[PDB]
C-alpha cells in the first residue's frame, strides 16, 4: 500500500545486501582455500575489505550530496558493485583482479550505502505515516536478503565452483539494476557541475572515480598500507572530534565517545566472529557446510528483530542497552568457545547457538549509539565519524584478532578470552551507568 519507487529502493536493497553478503560469505573461506593465501594474508585483506567498505560512504556517499544527485550515484554505486563482482569471478587469473575487485566493490559500495538512505529520504514529504514503514521494509527486506544470501551463494559454490558462487553474486547485483533502471519517478535532480573550481569539470570526476580505484587496488594489493591509510583517515576522525568540542553548555558529546569506543571493541568482536568463526567451522565440524552460518548470524538477528519491534530517559535506556548487547556478544562467545571445546577436547550445535546469541546481541546495540547522535546537542557528520571509529577501526581490531588467532586450542585461547574481554566491557558499561542513575 506504499508508493511505486519504494518497491523498488526495497527490491534493490534485497538483492544489492543478497550479493555483497553472499560474496562476504565466501569471501575469508575462498580466499584461504582455493587462493594460495595462508591465514594470516587472508585476514589481512578480509579485513581490510570490510573496513574500507565502512570508509568510502563518508567521501563516496558525499558524491552525491553535492554535486552527483541520489538518483545517479546510486545508480552509479550498483554498476560498479556489480562489475566489481564480476571482475571478482575472473580473480583466478593473476594477484591483480582481486584487488581490482575488491577496489570496484568498495567504491561502488561507498556510494551506495548513504546514497540509498539519502535517496529513499528524498522521496516522501514530512506528512507520510507510509514513510516510516518503508524504511522499515527496508531494515526488514535487506535483512531477508541477509538470511538467504549466504544459503544461495553457498549451494552454488561447492555443487558448482567458487565461478557460479561469485557470479550470483554478480548476477543478483544485476537483476538488482535491471529492477532499479527499469523504469523512473525517482528523484534527488543530479546536476549543477560548469567546469572549474580548481581544474574541475567531470575531468576532476573521471579522475576520482578511476583513481579512486587503485588508489584502493593497492590498498588491499600492498596491504601494508591498508592499515595506514585508515591512521590517515582516523587522524582525520579525530582532529574534526577534537574541533566539534563549539561551547553550547552542556555536551552528551565524550559520553557519544565512550559510546562509540564500546560498540567499537563489540564490532571487533562481532566481524572477527564472522571470519574466524568462518575457518574455524570447516576445519572443526561434529546438506552444505561453511558459509551457509553467516545465514545463522542473519537468521538470529531477524528473530531477535521481530521480537524487538514486537514488544513496545537517556540513563536507564543507554545502560541496558549497551550492558545487554556486550552481555551476550560475551555470552555468545562463551558458548561457543565450550562449543569448540567440548565438540573436541572432551566428546557442535552450540556453536550456531553461540553466533545466534551473537546476532542476539547484534539486534540490541548500535540503534543507541545512532539514536543518540540523531539526538545530539551537525548530525549527519558525528554520524559518519560514528562510522569510522566503529565501521573501520572495528573491522581492522577483528582483522588483528583473527591474526592472533591463527590449532583448535588457539582458536579456544581467543573464543575463550574475548569472552571474558567483551564481559570486562559489559561489566564496566554495567558500573558506567549504574553510577549515573
Amino acid at each position: 500500500s506504499q508508493p511505486r519507487a519504494i518497491y523498488y529502493v526495497v527490491a534493490l536493497q534485497i538483492w544489492e545486501y543478497f550479493s555483497f553478503y553472499g560474496m562476504r560469505a565466501l569471501l575469508i573461506l575462498y580466499l584461504t582455500n582455493q587462493l594460495k593465501y595462508n591465514d594470516t594474508h587472508a585476514y589481512e585483506l578480509f579485513s581490510a575489505y570490510c573496513s574500507l567498505v565502512y570508509v568510502t560512504p563518508i567521501l563516496g556517499g558525499f558524491l552525491a550530496d553535492k554535486v552527483l544527485g541520489n538518483r545517479m550515484a546510486v545508480m552509479l554505486g550498483a554498476l560498479l558493485m556489480a562489475i566489481g563482482h564480476v571482475v571478482l569471478g575472473a580473480s583466478e587469473i593473476h594477484p591483480s583482479f582481486l584487488y581490482l575487485s575488491l577496489a570496484i566493490i568498495v567504491c561502488g559500495y561507498g556510494l551506495f550505502k548513504s546514497n540509498v538512505s539519502c535517496l529513499l529520504g528524498e522521496l516522501y514529504e514530512p506528512t507520510d505515516p507510509r514513510r516510516d514503514g518503508g524504511f522499515s521494509l527496508m531494515y526488514a527486506a535487506g535483512n531477508v536478503g541477509s538470511i538467504i544470501a549466504p544459503i544461495a551463494c553457498g549451494y552454488a559454490q561447492e555443487e558448482y565452483s567458487w565461478a557460479m558462487g561469485f557470479g550470483l553474486a554478480a548476477v543478483g547485483m544485476i537483476a538488482g539494476l535491471v529492477i532499479f533502471l527499469c523504469g523512473n519517478r525517482h528523484f534527488t535532480h543530479t546536476r549543477g557541475v560548469r567546469a572549474t573550481n580548481f581544474l574541475l569539470p567531470n575531468w576532476g570526476w573521471l579522475l576520482v572515480l578511476l583513481v579512486a580505484t587503485p588508489a584502493l587496488i593497492t590498498i588491499l594489493f600492498w596491504k601494508e598500507w591498508s592499515v595506514y591509510a585508515l591512521i590517515v583517515a582516523t587522524i582525520i576522525g579525530l582532529g574534526v572530534l577534537a574541533k566539534i568540542y563549539e561551547n553550547q553548555k552542556q555536551r552528551e558529546l565524550g559520553l557519544i565517545v565512550t559510546l562509540t569506543f564500546f560498540s567499537m571493541l563489540f564490532w571487533a568482536f562481532a566481524q572477527q566472529g564472522g571470519s574466524s568463526i568462518s575457518l574455524y567451522i570447516d576445519r572443526f565440524v561434529n546438506t552444505v557446510p561453511t558459509a551457509m552460518f553467516q545465514s545463522i548470524n542473519a537468521f538470529a538477528v531477524m528473530l531477535c528483530g521481530v521480537f524487538l519491534a514486537w514488544v513496545v530517559n537517556r540513563t536507564v535506556r543507554i545502560w541496558g542497552k549497551f550492558a545487554l548487547g556486550l552481555g551476550l556478544m560475551s555470552a555468545g562467545f562463551c558458548i561457543l568457545t565450550l562449543s569448540a571445546r567440548w565438540s573436541a577436547m572432551y566428546g557442535l550445535p552450540l556453536m550456531v547457538l553461540g553466533l545466534a546469541v551473537m546476532g542476539f546481541a547484534e539486534l540490541f546495540i548500535d540503534p543507541v549509539a545512532m539514536s543518540q547522535i540523531t539526538r545530539i546537542e551537525v548530525t549527519g557528520v558525528l554520524t559518519g565519524i560514528y562510522m569510522l571509529l566503529s565501521g573501520a577501526i572495528a573491522n581492522y581490531l577483528a582483522g588483528v584478532i583473527a591474526d592472533q588467532t591463527s590449532s583448535i586450542n588457539a582458536y579456544i585461547e581467543v573464543f575463550d578470552q574475548i569472552t571474558w574481554g567483551a564481559l570486562a566491557c559489559v561489566g564496566v558499561v554495567l558500573m558506567i551507568w549504574l553510577y549515573q542513575a
